[PDB]
């Protein structure tokens, strides 16, 4: 009976961090992405694996699962997550060099909204509702067809000493008022972070020969690797929001996207738009 | 060298399938879980993450995998392969002398005490499905405990109890009275250790029946063979254990043999209806270390 070919050739390291490493790998002639977890971040492997063991997500705007592997070593456990490989890399990577036109900007943001609404929605029969809890431009990959997909469900909750990336934390997370037993609270945290990503992308959309340089959200008001307190003072105490440049108000697409961002950034989480309402609004732009 | 050849199916049931396979020139066991038992696969994976679980009397772990394309998911556990099979298989076809009987039961006590005792690491672990089909026989005549899919973990360091999320229940024939009457104290780690001790007592009985004394041995029988239907229901077991207060009978021939007299005493102290009266795994290991 059958050969189970499990060998993956690790070809190129495409990410190194506290989480561990991501490699471009080869399996049976095909590219795969291999995330090798640090000891420090084993709980992210467990949570993503538990989720995929609960529901095998399959969606064009969700990074495609291939496998979770645990391998015993002499004195340690090796944990790999294997997924589809997107050679263009992360949206963060892509926006550094590339500028966008109206069609590519909308395609990027509507594909993200699509992936996020798919996470958020409970389907009966189906999938539980899922909140991501660490949405940001480094956790979004660019596909060759110009749509994106959402990655990293290591913090996801279904209806870990890891917490979300501080720069993208909603005000209720920073002021510890989040209603932690209400699933909808976690959806509203993702909408906040989505609005920051929408801002990051919109800056790189050209209008009337103008574009902004790539900057991360709050680049002008917090340090690199901002503290929790740094973020709380900006977002909660002073209630700052990312700048909308004047030049956007000459462009109908960027004018509509500015309005959309605003409705992701209400202090009151329950006032924020839903991912489904963001999709509809994006489908009516242009 | 990661690839695996599946050579022979050694078992198919509700648990899924187990294959004898070849890996880096060695026999390995490859369990493919039924899609209905996915919570067991995940729990066994959480347990085998613990480097200090490793023990001569615990089934040795190689790898765990979840694989998927489209809507199809496979769940794999890859372990050491024990070609002598389970203790259940072994006892069908062989009788034991004193030395072999004690080697087998002390090895199982050794495994179980290793599970139950926290290492300050490895959490304290209660198995919850101990039975002769979940014990493998090794060529050195010791055994190893398998199938951690129902395990409960506790750390007294942090006062944390992890009962997991598995709808699966233990094998009905081996369920303790408090499991069968559903009065078990579910937020008490000691409750689950006591359930393991009950099932250990039943395994001791199965083994001891196969040890020869004075030219006599009993035929292999599973616990409660005489008092329940074939393929007993939960309620069948509850009737005999809880309502009828039945315990496996001690053959009178055991009482002329010192070893079987000692083992009968040990079984009885695993079988109290009061869970708190039952011996600990460490006490059983110590008692079996002193018996000959
Ligand atoms: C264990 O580990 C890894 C395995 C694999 C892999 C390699 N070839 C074939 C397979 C395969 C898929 C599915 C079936 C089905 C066939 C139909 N039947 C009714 C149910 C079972 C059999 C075999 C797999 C899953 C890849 C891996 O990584 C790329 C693995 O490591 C993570
Ligand atoms: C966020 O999360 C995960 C992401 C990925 C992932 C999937 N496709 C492609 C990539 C990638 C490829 C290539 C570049 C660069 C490298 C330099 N030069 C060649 C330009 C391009 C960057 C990024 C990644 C990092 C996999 C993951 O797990 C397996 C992730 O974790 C869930
Ligand atoms: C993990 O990932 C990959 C796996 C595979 C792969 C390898 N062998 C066998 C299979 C397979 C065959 C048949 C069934 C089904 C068919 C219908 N019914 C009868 C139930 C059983 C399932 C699975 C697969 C899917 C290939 C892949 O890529 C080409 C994979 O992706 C990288
Ligand atoms: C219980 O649990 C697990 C067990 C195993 C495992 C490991 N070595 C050997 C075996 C075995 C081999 C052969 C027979 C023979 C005996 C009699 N003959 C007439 C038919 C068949 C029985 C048993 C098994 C079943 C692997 C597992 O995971 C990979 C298990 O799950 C944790």
């Amino acid at each position: 009976q059958r050969t189970v070919a499990r060998d993956i050739t690790l070809l190129e390291c495409v990410g190194k961090g506290r989480y561990g490493e991501v490699w471009r790998g080869s399996w049976q002639g095909e590219n795969v992405a291999v995330k090798i977890f640090s000891s420090r971040d084993e709980k992210s492997w467990f949570r993503e694996t538990e989720l995929y063991n609960t529901v095998m997500l399959r969606h064009e705007n969700i990074l495609g699962f291939i496998a979770s592997d645990m391998t015993s070593r002499h004195s340690s456990t090796q944990l790999w997550l294997i997924t589809h490989y997107h050679e263009m890399g992360s949206l963060y990577d892509y926006l550094q060099l590339t500028t966008l036109d109206t069609v590519s900007c909308l395609r990027i943001v509507l594909s993200i909204a699509s992936g996020l609404a798919h996470l958020h929605i409970e389907i009966f029969g189906g999938k539980p509702a899922i909140a991501h809890r660490d949405l940001k431009s480094k956790n979004i990959l660019v596909k060759k067809n110009g749509q994106c997909c959402i990655a990293d469900l290591g913090l996801a909750v279904m209806h870990n000493p890891r917490v979300g990336t501080k720069r993208y934390m909603a005000p209720e997370v920073l002021d510890e008022t989040i209603q932690v037993d209400c699933f909808d609270s976690y959806k509203r945290v993702d909408i906040w972070a989505f609005g920051l990503v929408l801002w990051e992308v919109a800056r790189r959309m050209v209008s009337n020969g103008i574009v902004e340089d790539y900057k991360p959200p709050f680049y002008d008001v917090v340090p690199n690797d901002p503290s929790f307190e740094d973020m709380r003072k900006v977002v909660c105490v002073d209630q700052q929001r990312p700048n909308i440049p004047n030049r956007w108000f000459s462009d109908p697409t960027l004018t509509s996207l500015a309005k959309l961002m605003k409705e992701c950034w209400y202090q009151n989480p329950s006032a924020r738009l839903t991912a489904l309402r963001i999709k509809k609004t994006l489908t009516k732009i242009d």
